[PDB]
């Protein structure tokens, strides 16, 4: 009855022990609270300055924070959207104008697949081992109009390394294929902070990148998706963007600018240490629980998969919920073969440590019948 | 300056500035309380402010979207599997036509005098899967009266047709504050209403579209909504709640007087100019059409742009027959009175030369 992962996440939104959706819900740091305290000043700034200047500063702050120095800074090359999923809707409807089939990393966050399928795109799954480990086949590339990679991936944290991004972009250029990247989790893993735009521009393929500010910081879902495209993208992303929105709030762009600057001043290192700490409490709690393992030992992302022998993630979820703890079954990240995720759940790490600790102690008991 | 887009850009009232000064408190509330409570309170405040007492208050029946256009994208995509043709009021907000067409729907225009003045024909209704009405209409301000909404809903029920309403301008016109949901539920057609908080108040485009649907809508609106978002920011919902409460305490009356004053400024400025008329004398909406014989709205737009004034030509609103609008421009009234007056003074000079 839960048609997708988001519908599993609705069930948790109002619970104290929500460890389901991946949004950031931990406490603000002192530096971030200082930003919140200045919201009336930022409001006045947003009333008084041209939105284009605030937007340009927000983009410069966010891209540079995360190593993306070669981003196209000319006005109009970065389209600020209400969310990364709104960017994805724009991209999907734009692709449907000239593309029939898309190669998509599998597993990945399921709304990517659902927005593409919903706009009439046929999907070809590419497992992570194939994507990272070998060139894509000429047969595949000649059969799709777009290759779509989430990096760092959600839910696995796997990062597309620079040498493979380079080869994939060269392959897409050689075939005339669009290379599309979803980089929502970029800020969590320094392995993703090499300059992706330099790689894409050097290879000269058609490309689109959807950045997302929303997952990094606890901003009450005040965020933007940033839809960045090559000059030769040859899809109607600008026209469809303008059918959906004029732009995002200057106050949100001002907030992104300020949170990005705080992150550059030491906040990002603190965030990495916080996520590492919370990952450690999860793994320590589910330590010698017979049948438990962690499929992504090297992940640095803000979500964590846990596997179990002998039960399904749906059953674990239901016993958890009877204790008012809400996690996420993994089936639906495996959008081409949901049974691949039948023995995993996903835990959200962007949470205050104390309710996270409480939730995984409950999971430890459940997982011990 | 900008008298083009319809968004609210006037200064905050003192009551609204107090809300903004307390944003850090609203932030703490949004961290601490269940979003569902904040959302229910925001919906209750907004629907009750505007007379919509019968709205479905059960959680999940009102879907909070980033914007009304996001709601419209959801609706357009949701229609596309089962509906080939949509009857759409003409003229209207051109984004609605472009979102419907972009999702594969063919459009049939319904002129305003036909929509308001008589029942729709069986031929039309049996040939479309959805009838879409913007009320109060943008750009004309024309309000669908209760008796006509009831008949239109009854006719859509009789023909198995979805009735969809876009009510973004609702807050500006008390004629649109009769309870639309009571009518829709009593008629028993499949229906969707897209409310919008965005155009009423100068909130720096912090807003929500509210996608409301009948239990039997029979379209994948909930599924496609969940493909796009988990929900809107609790801070924005809290802001909507507070601005709605301020409006209920006298702010809405002040807004109506402010819009009336700015409408009066525009008309007094242009009253005597040869060839100028106002096609919508009873409109209370936050945009104003100005008609003028002798020039095209495109030519007038061009001339204003030379003097650094940005209005809108009306062609685009006549999405089925753009020439229907090339003797009109549209002026935005949700502006501080001083820059509006400056803009209209340039327009008067342009029209007198
Ligand atoms: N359809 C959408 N947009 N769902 C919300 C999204 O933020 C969930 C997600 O990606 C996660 O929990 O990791
Ligand atoms: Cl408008």
């Amino acid at each position: 009855l839960k048609e997708n992962l988001t519908q599993w996440e609705y069930l948790a939104l109002n619970s104290e022990l929500n460890i389901a959706d991946g949004h950031a819900r931990q406490a603000l740091s002192p530096g971030q609270q200082k930003i919140v305290n200045e919201l009336p000043v930022l409001w006045a700034e947003s009333e008084q300055r041209p939105v284009q200047q605030i937007e340009s500063e927000a983009h410069q702050a966010y891209f540079t924070l995360l190593g993306q120095h070669g981003y196209p800074a000319e006005p109009g090359r970065v389209l600020s959207c209400y969310s990364s999923s709104v960017s994805m809707e724009i991209l999907a409807r734009s692709l449907s104008a000239s593309v029939d089939r898309v190669a998509l990393v599998h597993p990945t966050f399921d709304n990517i697949a659902d927005l593409l399928r919903g706009n009439g795109l046929d999907l070809v799954p590419v497992e992570e081992d194939a994507l990272h480990g070998a060139d894509l086949s000429a047969e595949l590339l000649s059969s799709v109009g777009c290759v779509f990679v989430t990096t760092p991936n959600n839910p696995t944290g796997r990062v597309l390394a620079e040498e493979r991004l380079r080869r994939l972009a060269e392959q897409c250029a050689e075939h005339g294929t669009v290379l599309a990247l979803d980089t929502s989790f970029r800020g969590f893993d320094a392995a993703a902070h090499y300059d992706h735009y330099a790689v894409l521009q050097e290879a000269g393929c058609r490309w689109v990148v959807i950045e997302d500010t929303g997952k990094l910081w606890p901003t009450l879902d005040l965020k933007a998706g940033l839809l960045v495209f090559s000059e030769d993208i040859g899809l109607p992303v600008e026209k469809i963007y303008s059918d959906i929105l004029l732009g995002v709030s200057p106050l949100i762009l001002a907030l992104i600018r300020e949170f990005s600057r705080d992150a550059a001043d030491g906040g990002l290192a603190d965030l990495h240490a916080f996520i590492l700490h919370n990952r450690s409490v999860v793994r320590r709690a589910l330590a010698g629980v017979e049948g438990v393992s962690f499929p992504d030992p090297e992940s640095r992302s803000s979500v964590e998969r846990v596997a179990f022998a002998g039960r399904t993630g749906t059953e674990v979820w239901e016993e958890l919920q009877r204790h008012h703890v809400f996690a996420l079954p993994c089936r639906q990240f495996h959008w081409a073969e949901p049974s691949d995720g039948d023995h995993m759940v996903r835990i959200a790490l962007s949470r205050s440590t104390e309710p996270l600790e409480k939730s995984v102690q409950v999971l430890r008991t459940v997982l011990e019948t």
